[PDB]
């Protein structure tokens, strides 16, 4: 057949209704597949059990079966290779849901959370797509800018859309108005859509991948900007929601020194030993512990830039802006658990240029 | 169950994998039957939820619905046996606080997963020569007993590396070393 093939967040719903079999394909979702007729709102019962978790107290696996009884009339989940028909009691138009389930995935303590993914569900003319969710829904952001003089050209990124939905955005300065000139281009250049005299412009777009990038030119003597951009997802009407700009992940780092070895006084450098630890949450590197039975990955005796070589994925590379010669590296380690997060360790041994000293 | 001082503790029981598969019901006991083809379990103890110490007695059992020797039920970790000797002491840095020795080590455990035949050998023992453990649990896919010297600086110069298994199971370990070792605690007061 044809099968389908789709996206899940952390919680939505997608159907494949007629009018007339789940896989996970990467990441850390656990599929479940719905079969109840007349949907209305499915998602709504489910954060209840989420809710005020009563896992500790009886059982959280009773409380599911129990919910999802008055929910669907039929329903399997989705474990390893095929772990966990309906009855086709008349006609009518058949009804399948999605949303992962409520499950656990560390053995440190209990934590019941939703699960994110990509799945590759394998349910002649039978593919359809028949979603009872809300099109119109926006994802409006509101975010202020600060232009000057220091920096004259500002873009920002827009996550991919879809060739249903429409882009519509909004700027207009607050005191000393200089007429801003804006843009929008592909994520290659390419001019896409040229703004209209509050400047304000529109675009949809039909291709499979759609990727905008949204330019603020001020180049064409100014006190400060004082500039407001509104931008939205399916919102003509416009003036929380969603995030709809890309946002850079954000590291944590700490550094400890242990001994200061040596000072050079003639070619001004000084030697240390210390501890260096970072960490960073990236939700494309989780997995399902179904595959390997385990909870951590290893990544032993290797740098951040070597193991992103190999599992061709961006990582948070860095060096010693100083460093003179090779440093001595010991107890290198990245660990990643099935929901993203990941850390770094390292004990280092290193020499470091200071021009800086002073002895007079 | 408890001995003295109750605190009504909680129990689990989760796959491998961290999912749940069987909750404690109120002397907590639990029971679950599995029918995969593999089937692994998790026990779960948890003591979250001021105490006295924990005085705590933990029963177990598989087809044993009576309970209150046998075989093991819990995985055992692997008893390894080692040995050091000092032969030298090469010199001593009283500015960067390091020393420099020159001994032998050696490490001994049993494993049955490395067990083999003689006869697609025609052989006693099998060898890996001139590389360290962690270089050859890589060749043959099999978790190994990796070692470290913790205060070690710079590289260090190795000789007479050896790995030698037996049919039965039994691997040992020898190298003869030389090393600079990290003082911090030198006090020349």
């Amino acid at each position: 057949v044809q099968h389908f093939t789709g996206y899940i967040e952390d919680g939505r719903g997608i159907f494949y209704s007629l009018p007339d079999s789940m896989q996970n394909t990467g990441g850390n979702l656990d599929p479940l597949v719905g079969i109840m007729a007349e949907e209305i709102d499915p998602a709504v019962s489910l954060g209840q059990v989420l809710e005020k978790a009563l896992a500790s107290e009886n059982d959280l696996i009773s409380e599911l079966t129990a919910v999802a009884d008055r929910i669907f009339l039929g329903w399997d989940d989705d474990g390893g290779k095929g772990y966990s028909e309906f009855t086709i009691p008349r006609d009518g138009t058949y009804h399948i849901f999605a949303g992962s389930t409520i499950t656990n995935q560390r053995l440190d303590k209990f934590q019941p959370t939703y699960t994110t993914g990509s799945f590759q569900l394998i349910l002649e003319v039978f593919a359809s797509l028949a979603s009872l969710e809300i099109k119109p829904e926006a994802h409006v952001q509101e975010l202020e800018i600060r232009l000057d003089k220091d920096t004259r050209y500002l873009t920002q990124h827009t996550r991919n859309l879809q060739p249903g939905d429409t882009f519509h955005a909004l700027v207009e300065p607050i005191g000393e108005a200089p007429l801003p000139r804006l843009r929008l281009t592909d994520s290659g250049g390419k001019p896409l859509a040229f703004g209209l005299i509050s400047v304000e412009l529109n675009y949809t777009c039909d291709q499979d991948i759609c990727e905008l990038v949204v330019h603020v030119d001020g180049t064409d003597d100014s006190g400060e900007a004082v500039y407001r951009l509104l931008v939205g997802i399916n919102a003509p009407n416009l003036r929380v929601g969603s995030s709809v700009f890309l946002e850079s992940d954000l590291v944590t780092v700490g550094l400890a020194v242990d001994q200061i070895v040596g000072v050079d006084q003639r070619s001004e450098n000084f030697s240390v030993v210390g501890t260096l630890k970072l960490s960073w949450h990236d939700p494309k590197l989780g997995f399902s512990p179904d595959q390997c039975g385990c909870t951590v990955k290893s990544f032993e005796d290797a740098s951040i830039r070597a193991v992103a070589g190999e599992i061709n994925l961006p990582l948070p590379s860095f060096s010693f802006y100083n460093q003179q010669g090779n440093r001595w590296s010991q107890n290198q380690v990245i660990f990643v658990t099935p929901d993203g997060r990941a850390s770094y360790f390292e004990r280092f041994t290193v020499t470091l240029q200071a021009p800086d000293f002073d002895f007079l």
